[PDB]
């Protein structure tokens, strides 16, 4: 029984290896990272993989592994697949935990934009969870934090992480955890899924796939917004995808939007995980 080598890049930034039949489906080996990880709250994450082009795709644990992979190294990441609106409704405090390991990579990256203030406070929480109780010994006038906060560094920032973190005595891991996540949360683009594509008159906009619904940024004063109840029907053919919208009451038909993705698996990608989220949330 043939198996083969897979290496899982963790939230923390280390590296997990564990064997797996060949013909494995996606979930054996998620099983295997879950287990490892002591994750009982499974629904929220999944396994990434980069694909012939360099694109992230979510490991279908349904499906064969090497027919995912195909030419490409058994070589994954874990990942918050669906981030929870509200936090404070998971049943483990270990989940909440991973979930916020997967924000400060949101943020660092600047996947997930944030104000300067909230840059401070969501960093000072994790020093909270992470160090404990503010220490002068470990900052002086000049300290810098190991810890990753933004996308940039600046030295006001790391005076601000100090500042706020001395307002958090007493403050335990699960509960400044808790607090990260009740922040965190209310960003605009907490839990989106960014896709470029062109809208039917080839102006480029990008699709964010979350929680609520189907966004359209086609600027910053034209902002569509497509609640799950909304959406009909959704559809991919070649390098399109198009949305199916529900008709205004007492309008007779429902409107059609198209948009140009780059290529036919960009449009199929985009297709799956839309067929994904609203899925898991009409059941949330
Ligand atoms: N198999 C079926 O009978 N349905 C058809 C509609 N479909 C859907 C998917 C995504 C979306 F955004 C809106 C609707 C769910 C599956």
């Amino acid at each position: 029984p043939k198996s083969m080598q897979c290496k899982v890049i963790l939230l923390d930034g280390s590296e997990y290896t564990c064997d797996v039949e060949k013909r494995s489906r996606g979930q054996v080996l998620f099983d295997k990272v879950c287990e490892h990880l002591n994750l009982l709250e499974k629904d929220y994450f999944g396994l990434t993989y980069r694909d012939a082009e360099n694109q992230k795709n979510w490991l279908d644990p349904a499906k064969e592994i090497k027919k995912q992979v195909r030419s490409g190294a058994w070589h994954f990441s874990f990942n918050v697949k669906f981030y929870p609106p509200d936090p404070a409704q998971l049943s483990e405090d270990i989940t909440r935990y991973y979930l916020c390991l997967q924000l400060r990579d949101d943020i660092v990256s600047g996947r997930l934009p944030c104000s300067f203030v909230t840059l401070a406070l969501l960093g000072s929480y994790t020093v909270q969870s992470e160090l404990g109780d503010y220490d002068p010994d470990e900052c002086g006038s000049d300290y810098i934090s190991e810890f990753r906060f933004a996308p940039n560094h600046t030295k006001e920032l790391e005076d601000k992480v100090i500042e706020l973190h001395k307002s958090h005595r007493g403050m335990t891991p699960a509960e400044a955890e808790m607090h990260f996540l009740e922040n965190a949360k209310k960003l605009s683009m907490y839990g989106v899924d960014l896709h470029h594509a062109k809208d039917s008159e080839g102006v480029e906009i990008m699709l964010g796939v979350c929680a609520s619904g189907l966004l359209i940024y086609r600027d910053r004063l034209r902002i569509n917004r497509f609640a799950w109840p909304k959406v009909l029907k959704i559809s991919y053919k070649r390098n399109n995808f198009y949305i199916k919208i529900r008709p205004g009451e007492f309008e007779q038909f429902e409107s059609t939007i198209g948009f140009k993705l780059p290529n036919h698996r960009a449009a199929k990608r985009l297709w799956k995980v839309c067929v994904e989220h609203h899925t898991f949330f009409r059941l949330l």
